[PDB]
This record gives structure tokens, sequence and C-alpha cells, in this order.
């Protein structure tokens, strides 16, 4: 499209924000705020609309994973709520393959989900299709040549550099290749035949470190890392660069905007988003009005 949206995310508490990046002339836009307010879900678009997915409301009031799926037409520059998932899920992954949209782990309360389901627009409905091999929270999703891949996030115990693809005809995951780095809440998303995986979490430090997957040589390796650490990022693509959008540097919560132009392997600041924030979801569709 033309604009990168920017939904929720979470700094003190979780934040309800909406708004829009145009990377032709570095302007921000604020648009209607979501209904709920909520950090850790997930951004994807569908037919020219916008969805938010999953998350999960941080707020004095209290503290409420959400199951909700919200969808933001940019010609009326309203939300609508759409069907609800079958389960909350707090820090989601989504995909989207054939006007389809996959929705991966996440958390519910203690509980770390495996399951996976799957929102067709033309019916308002979800269905359950067959979990990850793994549970998995804070996990990356990516589509690539119609196939969906959840890469690391935290099983309940340990963080993760497992990742696993799911083969739609089959109704089958299977594991591939690990990264060379754990990640729990990393920007991951597709650029030309790879799978990005940046930032995120080890257990121990916030990652600047970026990794790619190939799939036909199915190895991960690292690219130029980033110039700032970071968890619980956005990301998403533009017109053949990667950008990331904010998150937890382990001191602050940033608001730094980062480009990744894979042809000179170089990351340059772009813009600041208004205010420094994490876990937002991220998708990219054209102008509203
Ligand atoms: C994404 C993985 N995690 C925690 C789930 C962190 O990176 C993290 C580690 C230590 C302290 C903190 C965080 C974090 C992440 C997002 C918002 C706030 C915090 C915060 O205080």
């Amino acid at each position: 499209g033309r604009l990168i949206y920017t939904a929720g995310g979470y700094f003190r508490q979780s934040l309800s924000y909406l708004e829009a990046y145009n990377p032709s002339n570095g302007s921000w836009l604020r648009l209607a705020d979501l209904q709920v307010p909520r950090s850790g879900l997930a951004g994807c678009v569908v037919g020219g609309l916008l969805y938010a997915v999953g998350g999960r409301n941080n707020s004095p009031d209290g503290n409420t994973d959400s199951s909700a799926l919200d969808c933001y037409n940019p010609m009326t520059n309203q939300w609508s709520p759409c069907a609800s998932m079958s389960v909350p899920r707090n820090r989601i992954g989504v995909g989207v393959i054939d006007g389809h949209i996959y929705a991966v782990g996440g958390s519910h309360g203690c509980i770390h989900h495996s399951s996976v389901e799957r929102y067709e627009p033309e019916r308002d409905e979800w269905h359950l299709v067959a979990p990850m091999l793994t549970r998995r929270i804070g996990v990356g999703v990516a589509v690539l040549n119609r196939l969906l891949y959840a890469v690391g996030g935290f099983d309940g115990t340990n963080r993760l550099n497992s990742a696993e693809c799911y083969y739609p005809e089959r109704n089958e995951w299977r594991m591939i290749t690990p990264m060379n780095t754990i990640r729990s809440g990393a920007g991951v998303c597709v650029l030309h035949n790879c799978i990005y995986a940046a930032g995120g979490y080890d257990g121990q430090d916030q990652l600047n470190s970026v990794e790619r997957y190939d799939v036909e040589t199915e190895t991960w390796t690292f690219v130029a890392p980033m110039r700032h650490h970071r968890s619980a990022l956005g990301i998403t693509v533009h017109q053949g660069k990667i950008y990331v959008l904010g998150g937890y540097d382990g001191h602050t919560f940033l608001d730094s905007v980062e480009c990744y132009d894979p042809d000179s392997d170089t990351w340059s600041e772009v813009t600041r988003m208004t205010s420094g924030r994490s876990g937002v979801g991220v998708a990219v569709t054209m102008e509203p009005c």
C-alpha cells in the first residue's frame, strides 16, 4: 500500500493509539483510537481492511487478555468489531494466506497456547486448525510462498530459538532449522525469499542481532544488526525495505523507527513515533479518507 499503520502498544499501560506513517514524506497521522486499549496484539491487512488481533489490556482497572478481532476501514476512519477468536491470545502472532488470517500462539493468563485458528473474512468466522508442535507466546509469524512460519517465543518455561512451519493443505506443522539465537518478542517478517527475525529477548538481554532463514538452503545467517537493542517491537515491509517500530531496550520504551535496506545491508534511522511504546501491532495499507 502506502502507509505503515501502528495500532495499540504499551507505555505504563496498554494504549489505544492508531497512527499512520508515510515513508514518502515523513509525516505521521493520528487516526481513530481502538475501542479497547491493548498491547501484545498483532496487525495485518486483508482486502484493504486493517485488522487488530488478540493482545491484552494492561490497565489500572485490571488486566484482560483479548480474544478480540477488530477491523479498521481507512475509507471511513472507523473500527468495527469482528468475530472473536476461540480464546484470548496475548503476545500473539498472525499471518495472512489466501485472504485468510491465522492466529498463532499467545498467552491466556498462565496458559501458553500451542493452538492455532483461521479467520475467513467472507463468513466472519474462526475455525481451529492443527496446533503447533510447541507452545509459543511472544512468537514471530510470517508467510512465505503460502506457508506459515512460527519463530521463537516462550513456551511457558524456556525461551526458544526453535521454529516450525505450517503446511495448510496437510494441516500439519513440522520443525525447521532453529535460529542461531534465542528470541522471544522478536520482529519477524518476510523479504524476498528469506524470513527475518530481528531483536527480541534471549532470557538475559534485549537483542539488536538480526538473522534470516533461506527456505531453499534451510539455514539462518546473521545480517547487519540494528542500531538499537529492542524486544516487543513492531515490524513490517514496505517497498523492499524492513521497518522496525518501537520496542523496549531494557532502559527506555523506544520511539525509534529503523529501516533495513537489504542491498546495502545497513540500518538507518528514519523517524520517531510520536511517543515511545512496545508491543504494537503493525501493518501496511492505503491512505485514509
Ligand atoms: C519481550 C520479553 N520481555 C519480557 C516479556 C522483555 O523484554 C522484558 C524483560 C525485562 C523487563 C521488561 C521486559 C519488557 C518487555 C516489554 C515491556 C516491558 C518490559 C519490562 O519491563
